[PDB]
């Protein structure tokens, strides 16, 4: 679809068999989801934002479906204020900015 | 134009008579610019992201030219690590997400 930005670009995603709402975030290098139980191994990582850095759990090669489009890649889980879909997965679903 | 997301969506902007590089950021409700001394009144504000909140100065009705497209709206100024163009101005230049 084509998504205007008068409202937050929130979409439904499916990860680990569960549905959630997430923000398509072109300003995010990586995809960061709120605390949740994902299967598989993970490694600790740190990522920084406007307010500073947080500790996250890095899950690699995770299947995630974003508004009906499948992606497989890195998903970070931690105390983000909002579930964000970042460029690492936006590229996989073929997302571009247009004006 | 169309902007792919393999790399950060950095574009040239012109504000307050100065040229700068800024991120087109669909995850940002508002526009946050690096420290700069702009004339006129302002109001204190706090904005939060990953890592917590930062203190910024809110200036209203500021003109910004983004890749030749003019926009005028609220601009927040503070110790952001990056110039961020948020939805308040992206809507005005007709920016959409597409996949
Ligand atoms: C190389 C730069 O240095 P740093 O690492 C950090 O620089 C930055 C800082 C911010 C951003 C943009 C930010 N992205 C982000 O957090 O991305 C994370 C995930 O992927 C990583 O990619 C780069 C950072 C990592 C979001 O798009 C926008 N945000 C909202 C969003 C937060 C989840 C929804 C609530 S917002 O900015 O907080 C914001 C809140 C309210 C507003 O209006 C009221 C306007 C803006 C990009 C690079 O310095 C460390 C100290």
């Amino acid at each position: 679809p084509q998504i205007t930005l008068w409202k937050r670009p929130l979409v439904t995603i499916k990860i680990g068999g569960q549905l959630k709402e997430a923000l398509l975030d072109t300003g995010a290098d990586d995809t960061v989801l709120e605390e949740m139980n994902l299967p598989g191994r993970w490694k600790p990582k740190m990522i920084g934002g406007i307010g500073g850095f947080i500790k996250v759990r890095q899950y690699d090669q995770i299947l995630i479906e974003i508004c009906g489009h499948k992606a497989i890649g890195t998903v970070l889980v931690g105390p983000t204020p909002v579930n964000i879909i970042g460029r690492n997965l936006l590229t996989q679903i073929g997302c571009t900015l247009n004006f």
